[PDB]
C-alpha cells in the first residue's frame, strides 16, 4: 500500500505566476479568471498587519503582471474574496478542465502540485490533519500552489497554499479564499491545536487489512458510536462523525464486518497495544489512507 | 519532507490503449511509433511458453486496435524488439514531448504513471531495488504503464510495466524492451534474487532528516569507510564507494556533518535499532530517496 497522487496534467495546464512588483506567487488560471493568495499585493512592511482593503484601494488592472509562462495575460479587472484574489483576464484559458470548487473535511486526502514561479516542481499525497494544517513540503516561492482530487476527469480544487507554522506543517485556503482552521493571512507565527488520530482512516486501514487476509484483531464484541468516541478521545483519537459511518459503508459491505463490530476491535487495539504483532508489515497503524484510498488501491 | 513524483501531464498525452483479441494494455505514443508490451499479442493458452516471433509473424496489421482517447489510429507496420512491441501508425503524436530512453542503475528513483485501459490513474515514485524489482502499486491491466524521470522539460524513460511477483513486488523493462534482473515475460511465478538496502540513499535520507530539524540519531563517533562497509554488508546493505561520499558532499557541505560522521551514526542505528523513535515520521529506515531527490526537494 501507498501514497498515490492523482495525474497533474489536467491541473499543470492551469498554473501561472502573479506578480506584483517583485513579489511573484502561483495562480490559477480557470476559464478567464487567475486566483491566487491576495497578499501578493502585500510589500515586505505591510506584512505584520495589512491592511488588504487599503492595499487593493491603490492597486489598478494594470499594476498586476499574469503570466502563463513568458507570455502576458492582460488584466481586465480584479476583486477580493477573503483571502484571494481574483483577477479577470483577457482569455478563456483553453485547458480549463471540467472543475468544481469544494471545502474539504479533516481526514480527506488530496494531491498537491508544488510550483514555484509558476512552473510545477512536484506532486504528492497530503491529508488534512483534524487541527486543520498538512504536512506538506514547501519551500519559499510556493504559495499559490494548489490541491486537488480527480474524479471521472473532473477536478475539484480544494486546497490553496499560504503559509507556514513554526513547526514545520502548512496551513492554506480552500478556493473561496477561506482558511482551513484557525489562522490568518499575517507574517505572525501561529499555533496550531494539538493534533490528532484520524479515526476513519485507521478503520478504513484495518479494512483493507482485513481484505488482505490479515484479521487476527477481529474479535466478537460490538460497542456503540458514542461509547466508542468517548474511549477515543481518551488516546488522542478523533471522535467518528455520521459522514464517517457512511463513507465506511463499501469497505464494511465488502469484508461483511459491521463498522460499529470494527469500532471494538480498534478499541482492544487502543487499550492493549499491539503485542509487537504487525498489521499489514507494520507495528505502527496508519491513519493518511482515506476509504477511498482503499478501494481506490483494489 | 515527502516522496515527490514528477508532474505527469507530459507523459499523459503520450498513454493509449492497444488490444488484440481479447487481450488489452497500455501503449506509449511517441511521434508516429506506439510502444507496448510484446505479450499483448498472446492468448491465454500461449502464456506459459509463447514462442514470439513465431505469433508476431502470424499477426496481421488490422489486428492491433489502437485507441487514444475515443479515437482509432491505423496500425500501418509493426516490428519487435526484444520483450517491446513497435507499431507505426500513420498519425504523429502532437503533444509527443523532448523524449529520450534510458536504463537507470540499481537505487536509483523514478516517477510510475500507472494507467489502466490507457487512462492515467495514478503517479507515485519508485526506486529499482538492488536485485532489480520494484515495490510499487500496479493491478490487472496495468501492462505499458512506464517510469520516468524528467530534466529541464526533457522526458527520460526508463520503464515499461510487465509483472508482478508472487512476493508482491514488480518487474519490467527498459525501453529498448530488455528486462531489469533475471526476469522472463511468461506465465511462470518468478522470484528474485536477495534484496539489500540501498545504503547511499539511507544517508542521503538521514540527512534530509538533519535538513528538517532532526538529530536524535546523530552521535560523536567517527568510522572509516571501510570498517562502516563490513559492517553495512554484515546488515545486508550494499557497499558505500567513494563515489558516493562525493556525492554526498553537496548535502554533508549543508548541514556541516561530514560523511564518514553521518556512517557512525547509520552503525549506530543498525547495531542498536531505533528503540521505538522515529525518523521523519517512519519507523524504519527509508532507502528510496537519492541524493538528487534530497537535493531537489530541500532546495
Ligand atoms: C514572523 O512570522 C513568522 C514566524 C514564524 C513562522 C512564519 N511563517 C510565516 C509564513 O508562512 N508567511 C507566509 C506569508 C504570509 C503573509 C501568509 C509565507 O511566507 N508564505 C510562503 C510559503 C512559506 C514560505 C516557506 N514555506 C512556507 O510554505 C509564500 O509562498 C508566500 N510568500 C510571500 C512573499 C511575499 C508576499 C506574499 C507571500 S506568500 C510567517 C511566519
Ligand atoms: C502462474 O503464473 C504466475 C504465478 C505467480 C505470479 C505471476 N505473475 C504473473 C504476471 O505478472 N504475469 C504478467 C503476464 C506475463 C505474460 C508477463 C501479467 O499479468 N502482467 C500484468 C500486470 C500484473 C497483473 C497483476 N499486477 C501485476 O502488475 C498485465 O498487465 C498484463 N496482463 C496481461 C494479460 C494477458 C496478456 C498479457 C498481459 S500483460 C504471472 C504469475
Amino acid at each position: 500500500f501507498r501514497k498515490m497522487a492523482f495525474p497533474s496534467g489536467k491541473v499543470e495546464g492551469c498554473m501561472v505566476q502573479v506578480t506584483c512588483g517583485t513579489t511573484t506567487l502561483n495562480g490559477l488560471w480557470l476559464d478567464d479568471v487567475v486566483y491566487c493568495p491576495r497578499h501578493v499585493i502585500c510589500t515586505s512592511e505591510d506584512m505584520l498587519n495589512p491592511n488588504y482593503e487599503d492595499l487593493l484601494i491603490r492597486k489598478s488592472n494594470h499594476n498586476f503582471l499574469v503570466q502563463a509562462g513568458n507570455v502576458q495575460l492582460r488584466v481586465i479587472g480584479h476583486s477580493m474574496q477573503n483571502c484571494v484574489l481574483k483577477l479577470k483576464v483577457d482569455t478563456a484559458n483553453p485547458k480549463t478542465p471540467k472543475y468544481k470548487f469544494v471545502r474539504i473535511q479533516p481526514g480527506q486526502t488530496f494531491s498537491v502540485l508544488a510550483c514555484y514561479n509558476g512552473s510545477p516542481s512536484g506532486v504528492y499525497q497530503c491529508a488534512m490533519r483534524p487541527n486543520f494544517t498538512i504536512k506538506g513540503s514547501f519551500l519559499n516561492g510556493s504559495c499559490g500552489s494548489v490541491g486537488f482530487n480527480i474524479d471521472y476527469d473532473c477536478v475539484s480544487f480544494c486546497y490553496m497554499h499560504h503559509m507556514e507554522l513554526p513547526t514545520g506543517v502548512h496551513a492554506g485556503t480552500d478556493l473561496e479564499g477561506n482558511f482551513y482552521g484557525p489562522f490568518v493571512d499575517r507574517q505572525t507565527a501561529q499555533a496550531a491545536g494539538t493534533d490528532t488520530t484520524i479515526t476513519v482512516n485507521v478503520l478504513a486501514w484495518l479494512y483493507a487489512a482485513v481484505i488482505n487476509g490479515d484479521r487476527w484483531f477481529l474479535n466478537r464484541f460490538t460497542t456503540t458510536l458514542n461509547d466508542f468516541n468517548l474511549v477515543a478521545m481518551k488516546y488522542n483519537y478523533e471522535p467518528l462523525t455520521q459522514d464517517h459511518v457512511d463513507i465506511l459503508g463499501p469497505l464494511s459491505a465488502q469484508t461483511g464486518i459491521a463498522v460499529l463490530d470494527m469500532c471494538a476491535s480498534l478499541k482492544e487495539l487502543l487499550q492493549n497495544g499491539m503485542n509487537g504483532r504487525t498489521i499489514l508489515g507494520s507495528a505502527l497503524l496508519e491513519d493518511e489512507f482515506t476509504p477511498f484510498d482503499v478501494v481506490r488501491q483494489c
